[PDB]
């Protein structure tokens, strides 16, 4: 953190984080989701990390360089350390890589290792080559190289995601699926896991054998697991926590901002809501009913009726303001709300639905207020203006992510977040092959689009293709766009360090600090 000056701190210097959910995992090969990434960022360390405004800066690499964006040399400072003292070395890179590319690992963030183009990774993915062939090496203990199939100029921003942190090999080795334990564990960032209570809290502590130490001001974090956005801000006015997550309750916006405005943070966020469609079960493999289903979604209702937090209407899933995003909206989106209506209500007729039959289907959300209320009234939106029947289900955050890999649904409420800001952060998640790809969208056009991305050296043909591969999954419906984020939460008055300037919203509670209050 860096404190400014004349600002008195306070003498207790602990923080109470609410995080959503349940972790799926502390394990960075077995996570996917935002409050896995919360806990992992504090724990574990990656090359780079993002800096309080959301810039690559050096993490455990002290600098590096590339060559035709090809061959990425990364100098580790040499006093990285673990929490048991040990060094973190260019070895720990190369095993740790090799874990998350292995498919016996079964990360669900393997393909970040094709979204980079590390040589050799589809081999290796598809068990024809041995993980350790992967285009890894240490050339030293404090030096990773890295080398890439093809030129990938924005290669570096990948590399503050957590399923490229070190994770320690003894503890993995010896402990197996324990190796997360309080016990057990080994860690690299700013804190250790002091406490993990599955369903009542996190507590993290400082290490003291991180190498940037002397700058960490919070001394103790702990992160909840509350799902109810009512509940989070509740605990947060009654003063147990300091931080609420970030997603805010229908039920009490409105009078938040009128009651306690300056604690109310609103800035700009590189998410999309969306209802994600099981692309291969019938009868959604059909697009009519998908294009149905995302035509008759009424957006300005939602977003500025039932929810209005200051959401955008979305049209698409990379958002509009990504870095590197110059998107064509579509017609559709520019039509009236009756115009979309009858286009749907034609398309399902022309797909064999009736009164008589009608198209009823699963809407599964996981836990919330805001995901509640809101997938009650897109059930009410698409039965008046579609005449669709849809069952409600929720499932606690580790089980809906599970289900929606396993593909045991219809129709997913669903969020995407960039992990490094530009387009193929979105894009890379719906071809064919991707681990990432909950939608199982394959389609072989949106393949061959991203594919050219880097097959020229041009950020406007890169653009203009970006362009084309969003108006493909737009034409086929893969998802129902609903709205781009915005990140609001609410920071208490003594929380220093939180800015809103990066669009990611990788916080490191190393980075802030308690104002005397």
């Amino acid at each position: 953190a860096d404190v400014p000056a004349g600002v008195q701190l306070a003498d207790k210097q602990t923080l109470v984080r609410n995080n959503g959910s349940e972790v799926q995992s502390l394990d960075p090969h077995k996570i996917e989701g935002v409050p896995e990434s919360n806990v992992s960022r504090d724990l574990f360390e990656g090359l780079l990390i993002s800096d309080v405004e959301g810039h690559p800066s050096p993490g455990v690499a002290e600098k590096w360089e590339n060559k035709d964006f090809k061959v990425w040399t990364f100098h580790l400072r040499e006093n990285a350390k673990w929490s048991d003292g040990t060094p973190v070395t260019a070895h720990d890179f190369v095993y740790s890589w090799q874990r998350l590319a292995d498919p016996n690992t079964a990360s669900p963030y393997a393909s970040y290792l094709q979204y980079g183009h590390i040589a050799n990774i589809d081999d290796i993915i598809a068990g024809k080559k041995p993980a350790t062939d992967l285009g890894v090496k240490a050339l030293d203990d404090h030096t990773f190289e890295v080398t890439l199939s093809e030129p990938v100029p924005y290669f570096y921003k990948l590399l503050v995601h957590p399923s490229v942190s070190p994770v320690p090999k003894s503890a993995v080795e010896k402990f197996g699926d324990k190796w997360t334990q309080p016990a057990n564990i080994v860690t690299n960032g700013a804190y250790k896991l002091k406490n993990w209570v599955v369903n009542e809290r996190i507590v993290l502590e400082r290490n003291p054998q991180y190498w940037d130490n002397a700058k960490t001001v919070i001394n103790q974090v702990t992160y909840l697991p509350i799902s109810s956005e009512v509940t989070d801000v509740n605990r947060y006015r009654s003063g147990e926590i300091d931080m609420t997550y970030n997603n805010m309750p229908i039920e009490l916006f409105q009078k938040l901002k009128k009651e306690i405005p300056n604690e109310v943070r609103v800035d700009p966020y590189l998410c999309t809501y969306y209802y994600e469609i099981n692309n291969q079960k019938a009868p959604f493999n059909d697009v009519r009913v998908r294009t149905a289903l995302k035509l008759a979604l009424d957006r300005d209702i939602i977003v500025n009726k039932v929810k209005n937090q200051g959401d955008l209407p979305a049209y698409s899933y990379t958002p509009p303001y990504t870095d590197g995003a110059k998107l064509v909206e579509p017609e559709w989106f520019k039509w009236s709300q009756q115009k979309r209506n009858e286009e749907a209500k034609k398309l399902l007729a022309e797909a064999g639905f009736t009164a008589d039959k009608p198209l009823t289907f699963d809407l599964l959300y996981n836990t919330s207020d805001l995901h509640k209320k809101l997938a009650i009234a897109v059930a009410s939106i698409w039965k008046k203006n579609l005449g669709v029947n849809v069952n409600l289900e929720n499932q606690e955050w580790k089980t809906f992510l599970d289900t929606r890999h396993q593909g045991t649904f219809d129709v997913a409420r669903a969020g995407w977040c960039a992990d490094y800001n530009e387009p193929t952060s979105f894009l890379n998640t719906m071809l064919s092959d991707s681990s990432n790809n909950t939608a199982h969208y394959k389609s072989p056009a949106f393949d061959k689009l991203i594919a050219d991305t880097l097959k020229v050296a041009d950020d406007t043909q890169r653009s203009e293709l970006y362009a084309k591969a969003e108006q493909q999954l737009d034409k086929d419906s893969a998802i129902v766009p609903v709205y781009y984020y915005v990140n609001a939460r609410l920071v208490k008055p003594w929380v220093g360090g939180y800015t809103g300037k990066d669009p990611l919203d990788n916080i490191y509670v190393k980075n802030l600090y308690i104002i005397k209050h």
